[PDB]
C-alpha cells in the first residue's frame, strides 16, 4: 500500500465526466474540472488538461496520468504551505500518505480550520487528533472515507485500507 493505491481505493477510477460527492465534474481518479455546473466548462477543462478534444471521454493511462500530476502536486502544495509543511515533516511515512490523501480530497483552501487538529498531530497526540479530525464538514459529509483516513492518522498503519 502507497499512496497512490490509497488514493485508487478512496476516488475510484471513471473514464467519463462524472459528478464527484459535492456534485462537481470530475474524470479519472478524482481529477476535479470544474465547479460550474456548466458541463461545456467541464469540457473545455478537460481539453486543456489533456492537450486535445475528448469530448468528455478518456483512457485510462490519460486518468492515470492527470493523477499522477495530481498526487505531485497535493504533496508539493504541503511543502509550499508554511502551515503544513512543519507537521508533514514530523510525521512517519504511512500519516504523510494521510496529509496527502485529504489535502487531495479537500484543497488548501481550509487549513485553518484544522489548525487544532494539525498541531495535535504534530504532537504526535494520536487518539486526541482523531476525535478532533471527526469534528468537521469532511467527515460529516464523507464519513466512510473519512474514517479511514483519520485511522490512517491515528494508528500509522495500513488497517484501514488492508
Ligand atoms: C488541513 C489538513 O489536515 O491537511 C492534511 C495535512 C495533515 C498533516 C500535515 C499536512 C497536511
Amino acid at each position: 500500500m502507497n499512496i497512490f493505491e490509497m488514493l485508487r481505493i478512496d476516488e475510484g477510477l471513471r473514464l467519463k465526466i462524472y459528478k464527484d460527492t459535492e456534485g462537481y465534474y470530475t474524470i479519472g481518479i478524482g481529477h476535479l474540472l470544474t465547479k460550474s455546473p456548466d458541463l461545456n466548462a467541464a469540457k473545455s477543462e478537460l481539453d486543456k488538461a489533456i492537450g486535445r478534444n475528448c469530448n468528455g471521454v478518456i483512457t485510462k493511462d490519460e486518468a492515470e496520468k492527470l493523477f499522477n500530476q495530481d498526487v505531485d502536486a497535493a504533496v508539493r502544495g504541503i511543502l509550499r504551505n508554511a502551515k503544513l509543511k512543519p507537521v508533514y515533516d514530523s510525521l512517519d511515512a504511512v500519516r504523510r500518505c494521510a496529509a496527502i490523501n485529504q489535502v487531495f480530497q479537500m484543497g488548501e483552501t481550509g487549513v485553518a480550520g484544522f489548525t487544532n487538529s494539525l498541531r495535535m498531530l504534530q504532537q504526535k497526540r494520536w487518539d486526541e487528533a482523531a476525535v478532533n479530525l471527526a469534528k468537521s464538514r469532511w467527515y460529516n459529509q464523507t464519513p466512510d472515507r473519512a474514517k479511514r483516513v483519520i485511522t490512517t492518522f491515528r494508528t500509522g498503519t495500513w488497517d484501514a485500507y488492508k
